[PDB]
């Protein structure tokens, strides 16, 4: 259920407003949802000053499954 599917590859950059937020910024919904932030910790989602803008992504393979090792 927690695996990638109909996803690709994707590596957060680490230099962006998301990325820089190591914190909760306590005033977006999944922030909120907490309950340091008036919330329950039940929706504990993802802050989403704390998502990433900018990540590294990639073509999916698993439908191709091709070769791009050094064969030898
Ligand atoms: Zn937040
Ligand atoms: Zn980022």
């Amino acid at each position: 259920g927690g695996s990638v599917k109909k996803g690709r590859r994707s590596r957060r950059c680490g230099q962006c407003p998301g990325c820089q937020v190591p914190e909760d910024c306590g005033v977006c919904t999944n922030c909120l949802d907490k309950p340091k932030f008036g919330g329950r910790n039940i929706k504990k989602q993802c802050c989403k000053m704390r998502k990433c803008q900018n990540l590294q992504w990639m073509p999916s393979k698993a439908y191709l499954q091709k070769q791009a090792k050094a064969v030898k």
